[PDB]
């Protein structure tokens, strides 16, 4: 036998930060859970007993805290990227460094109508991530997300219009429900480096936003015709507003609210026109997936 | 043997209703999840396998949407005294209905600074709560509640003073954050009946609201000794603002955010007023709980 | 305002306790998942700010471990008795302690078809629980229970006569799928103190196992009428083999499966007899409780 | 833009069937959950709003139904590759069909020593999962594991010898816990459609026990010089005993148990040789990876 593949490190750390402004009293906080995975010179580990190699992942650990106290947590794709790059400049054996970062939402409170300098709500479980993949001699390259961004529509949904045949009996409608939770990624432009990673800076969190932005109006505007149509439309316009992403990945659920028929029962109409009440789905769902990138095409398009 | 006590019933009963204004185009959601569980003289059913007397809990799923249709759904107080009381007149046998609802937040999206007509995300997964025991002979016994609302400070909590013996290591604090899921519960005077629930509807809403309210602010402004200092305040400015609830309840971990030493590494000062990243802890969480109601003393105050 | 009741201390301590035997090289290992709330004259550490009344919940914790570190851990009963007895004596001015342990599943691996002596697998996410109220002046109560034992049965389960008026749907049947998760309860005889807990200890092991064998074997050789009747025989039987238990408490969901009708392809059937292929539901779920106790009745029976 | 890559279907679809010997009595239950995602000429419904080219995802799912009902469903790999053929074969502009199949255990039970004919236990949620992925021109690519195999030893793991710089306060230790949930793949050869795959049905059960018994028996036997050491010697035997397979991947975490110093409580001694009261560490945790394959090299071995 032989080794094909392998990475080892820290997974699940939990790790807050709080910048304090001495002057104005303003304090902000950051939370995160990040998971450093090695990859290098590190087969004899695995099959001569051969531990010299390992940077232990309590070491891995150490230094997640170490490279927080010393830099900015945020963006986090300059986090991620900073963290990734130490691995792989410190120990020469080490050629790869993937790292992981969920980012926990801590909104400041409005109290009386005005921003508390130090009091923080979760204001919803979405996350911001990145995955941030160092690699010795091939730059950085950084998928960005949002996820768990859970919205609904009750109304300008449809799905009329798809194949129909003997494993076929769902009826068209031109009038539905459509519930998400929104997972989409943004993957850069390979960087060279944390320079250029750097130079780079502002344009994370406003395409974080631009992304969220566009998702919400498109969603809440687009009277769509499929899960499908509509997610090709988010995707479009986050491209159209950053050169620097290469491609958009939409990973979204179809999480169904079934119409309830009542009418035996009192002759009680609650379909169609007259549907009020319904039932949310917990099991199965439609799961609808794509990756836009730019047109190449020059005939037939 | 003998039934010394039964109750039977559906759990987890999934509904959404949809109001629609067919005027201003303006569609409002609730979601919820309902459980009903019924008493009465049911013990044959155990001990006879007398199934006569059981009101299948598949009717009674049935009958949740039924009322859903045929009455307002908010708030979850009233409909949970309607569903109840439903069963206790309709059926001479059943002497007890136990309706909880659980309201999932489906909260209007503001698209370009205006409010959507039909598009709704899922800002928290915070929830408002209802327990409703409709008791044959005693009326409506209602609780009320918000929980998993996630809150962080990032300064004005202490802890000194507390007792130290030979089984104590924690060190006095003047300066940590503090961090809880609150859990808060207003039980209302008993209701008579559904008339004298109707009687005070608009008391619901504005009972949560003045709740969520008093949690936000008490929290983010205390300069807490404690959690059960705080905790204390939060319910008894509640009570004075409402009289017709009489006890309030909190349940509030403690989760705690740990000071990380590094100055074994190059003398990193991160201790004390130098902290700056600090580790959260999954487990274990200080649980501290108290019920608070209105004082009776007249002597030794 | 006035505290009507408090309660605090320190939930979700994670515990391991390794056993050594020295002589044959045996180990055995117990995990579980310990929370000890505490009562007394603690109200105004919520009123006053007043921490000297409060044993820190930190202390809590480290006296969790040296209590597990002096003593048995097993049988729960037995080691939750003598933590909670610990607070009650140690504090004059603590006058009750809660004390729940979770048991989470090692059973011994074997390998070759021989015991290891210390390797372990968790063969079920099944928990072995405990309840531990100790109460200065008025003893130890203790509840003893088995939960998430997952079971399901293919035939021999019924379900008719039940009622049917306006707001049934549900068809009668002979023959369905039955399958739930089985959370029991026993309650044991106030104890006076720990010794007396002590003069009990073998039964607490053996009832626990008598519990879990009637449990199985009633679910599995009872021709259910319904989920009440078979429940009912469960408790009866162990009230019948164990006098120190005054009650038994089940409470179980009816996870339901569904028959599904393909008939509208191809005329394949799969309903009734010829039933082979069916949806599981994850929600709605019946819920079917009760307590049992031994009868006092002399007249009507 | 354009779409670089897309997949959508049914998720999270829960089936259960039932066999029924007639003679015997005997039945046997299989439960599984089934994701079928589809590839092939599908930008349109993207792009365009062409629900033409969509096989509804309620169609899919009625597919996995059907065929359930006219086929075996163990193996899951066969099951999997029957229901991927069905998709590519029935719909000439679906190319791929990409089959995920998590397995439930339903275990026998035992009453009184004797297998019973219709009664089961979940006696873990360890799973057995397929992902099969059904290409057209391309034949059936088949990715077998186990996975939530949770398995704990109290002895016979060390930690020593790994690197030591600036960053490394983890202490060696030639006698620790190692507990881990255990994630095991084996990825078959390229069958070229589905003869070939049921031309090898026995090997599926046959190599899925393989994987079991040495992942169960190295983990208890082998006194592990680390993780990675001893996850290779398991994956180096599974390749030895299954010419078919071409790869074995392991996924392991390590969920570390801590010591606890009670030596500041009454000189307690709970550290190296006299360590009985361990805390489980919830997170962070090691996460510790590798893919093997057979060897190639014929020189500097
Ligand atoms: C309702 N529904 C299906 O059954 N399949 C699909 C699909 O691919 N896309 C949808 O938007 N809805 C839908
Ligand atoms: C830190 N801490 C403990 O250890 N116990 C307690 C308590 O009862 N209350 C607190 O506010 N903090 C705290
Ligand atoms: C199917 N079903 C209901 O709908 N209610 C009930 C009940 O109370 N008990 C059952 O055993 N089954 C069942
Ligand atoms: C304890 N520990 C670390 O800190 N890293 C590692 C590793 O890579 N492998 C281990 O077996 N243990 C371990």
């Amino acid at each position: 036998s032989a080794v094909k593949a392998a990475r080892y490190g820290k997974d699940n750390v939990r790790v807050y930060k709080v910048h304090k402004d001495e002057k104005t009293g303003v304090q902000t906080v950051y939370e995160m859970t990040v998971c450093v995975l090695l990859e290098g010179e590190i087969e004899t580990s695995y099959t001569k007993a051969d531990n010299s190699v390992i940077v232990a992942t309590d070491s891995i650990k150490n230094t997640i805290y170490i490279t927080a106290k010393q830099n900015p947590v945020t963006p986090p794709e300059l986090f991620g990227s900073i963290l990734g790059t130490h691995f792989i400049e410190k120990y020469n054996h080490i050629h790869a460094a993937h790292v992981n970062i969920v980012c926990h939402r801590w909104t400041r409170m409005d109290i009386d109508g005005k921003p508390h300098p130090h009091s923080f709500i979760r204001d919803s479980e979405e996350k911001r991530n990145v995955q941030v993949d160092v690699v010795e001699g091939k730059g950085i390259d950084i998928k960005s997300s949002l996820s768990g961004l859970t919205v609904l529509k009750s109304t300008n949904s449809q799905f009329w219009g798809f194949l129909r045949d003997e494993y076929t009996t769902l009826k068209e409608t031109w009038d539905r429900i459509l519930s998400t939770d929104v997972d989409a990624t943004w993957q850069w432009k390979n960087f060279s480096g944390l320079q250029e990673v750097r130079s780079h800076v502002p344009k994370f969190d406003a395409t974080w936003a631009t992304a969220r932005e566009v998702t919400l109006k498109t969603f809440a505007e687009d009277n769509s015709a499929s899960v499908q149509a509509t997610m090709y439309k988010m995707a479009e316009q986050i491209l159209a507003r950053q050169q620097l992403i290469e491609t958009v990945e939409y990973s979204l659920p179809n999480k169904h609210y079934f119409e309830i028929d009542l009418s035996w029962h009192k002759g009680l109409q609650n379909t169609g026109k007259n549907a009020e009440v319904f039932a949310p789905q917990s099991d199965p769902n439609g799961l609808i997936k794509c990756t836009v990138g730019r047109s190449s095409l020059k005939s037939k398009l």
